[PDB]
């Protein structure tokens, strides 16, 4: 049971060892397509690639590769597409993926610039009057409105398939204060953000998989997805004790390598799930408390 176990691990100071054991048992599948010479420029990081079995294929006969993986959680009945922050040359592919997979929301857990370095391209419009056209994939993207809060911003975007003139509203959830290889300010800030995404319907089964990304699409992204899935699992059963956090992470790791990058992010996942369990188990008022504690204004 996660809380009891959280106590034992904490008291022993064994987060490093527990996290290392997870890395040790994690799946290892080939990424042949990711490593093809022609795809060199489609990967942000040499050491972070999508397994061939779970990679998202772009619908085109030219080059269908994009550094993105489909994390299909069978038991939880939820899927996510984890991807790297798009590069200057892969922005069109990114939106093509969003279009083809029928995603309703895009969760960004990083900033364009971190530690003096460009960790992701500016793939969405920053101003209403300056829309973006991706010539290669024939898509148009316009900023419709944005709600800026202290540590996150929600944007309403309009994605248009110029070939068919069909349009869709895409919701962009941008967490701007989560340091790479770091953790959110508090479980409250994280849960407040997660519940905003949930609240929007973006994580609902009637839509394609929500797209979740960070710079590499594995650390902060893995943390986000792990907490959400564990919460959904205990929600289905209304039984927090049926959830084995580590087992869940290993299951996700069958779909994309390196999910959750540090022992502290793992520890933070436990905290988020234990705190979130309060809402799942009947205390709906806790949601407004996270909102207050997050100081989003
Ligand atoms: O670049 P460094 O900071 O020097 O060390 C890293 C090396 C590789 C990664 C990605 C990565 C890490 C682990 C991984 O899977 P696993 O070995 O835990 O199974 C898959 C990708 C992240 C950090
Ligand atoms: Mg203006």
């Amino acid at each position: 049971e996660m809380e009891k176990e959280f106590e034992q691990i904490d008291k022993s100071g064994s987060w490093a060892a527990i996290y290392q054991d997870i890395r040790h048992e994690a799946s290892d599948f080939p990424c042949r397509v990711a490593k093809l010479p022609k795809n060199k420029n489609r990967n942000r990081y040499r050491d972070v690639s999508p397994f061939d079995h779970s990679r998202i294929k772009l619908h085109q006969e030219d080059n269908d590769y994009i550094n993105a993986s489909l994390i299909k959680m069978e038991e939880a009945q939820r899927s996510y597409i984890l991807t790297q922050g798009p590069l200057p040359n892969t922005c069109g592919h990114f939106w093509e993926m969003v279009w083809e997979q029928k995603s309703r929301g895009v969760v960004m857990l990083n900033r364009v610039m971190e530690k003096g370095s460009l960790k992701c391209a500016q793939y969405w419009p920053q101003k209403e009057e300056k829309e973006m056209i991706f010539e290669d994939t024939n898509l148009k993207l316009t900023l419709i409105s944005e709600d800026i809060k202290s540590y996150y911003t929600v944007r309403q975007l309009e994605l248009e398939n110029l070939t068919t003139q069909e349009t869709r509203e895409i919701l962009h959830f941008h967490y701007t204060t989560w340091p790479d290889f770091g953790v959110p300010e508090s479980p409250a800030s994280f849960l407040n953000f997660l519940f905003k995404v949930r609240e929007s319907g973006s994580l609902s089964p009637e839509h394609g998989p929500v797209v979740v990304h960070s710079s590499a699409g594995i650390g902060r992204s893995g943390t986000f997805c792990l907490a959400d899935t564990c919460l959904l699992l205990m929600d289905k059963r209304k039984d927090p004790s049926s959830v084995d956090i580590k087992k869940v992470l290993l299951e996700m790791r069958k779909f994309r390598m390196g999910l959750i990058q540090t022992a502290d992010q793992l520890r933070f996942s436990y905290l988020a799930v234990i705190e979130g369990a309060k809402f799942i188990m009947g205390d709906s008022s806790v949601q407004d408390q996270w909102k207050e504690l997050s100081h989003e204004d």
